[PDB]
């Protein structure tokens, strides 16, 4: 069961630019995995959710802290795509 889907952009690690994924939260178990929009069928990866802590933070900046320490900067196209995100998120985390 999917809880939600949609576009955001995520930061890459090591140079910093931005990139449009595809997301799509599921909850049983909780997994964030990301696409490219344009490419593979396959998954690019996944944020296992279990454990993390997501916080408001370019505009509609915000950033999942997992529970191995990793830290995904993402950026929605508004401030209400970005609540209902970080909402989704916080909820699947639990
Ligand atoms: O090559 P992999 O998949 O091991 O890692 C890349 C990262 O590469 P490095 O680890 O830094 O070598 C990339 O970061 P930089 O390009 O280095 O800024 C990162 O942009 C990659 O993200 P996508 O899967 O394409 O969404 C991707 O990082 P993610 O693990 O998916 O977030």
């Amino acid at each position: 069961v999917i809880i939600k889907q949609g576009c955001l952009l995520k930061q890459g690690h090591r140079r910093k630019n931005w990139k449009v994924r595809k997301f799509i939260l599921r909850e049983d178990p909780a997994y964030l995995h990301y696409y490219d929009p344009a490419g593979a069928e396959d998954p690019l990866g996944a944020i296992h959710l279990r454990g993390c802590v997501v916080t408001s933070v370019e505009e509609n900046l915000f950033e999942i802290i997992t529970a191995d320490e990793v830290h995904y900067f993402l950026q929605a196209a508004t401030p209400k795509e970005r609540t209902e995100w970080i909402k989704a998120i916080q909820m699947a985390s639990r």
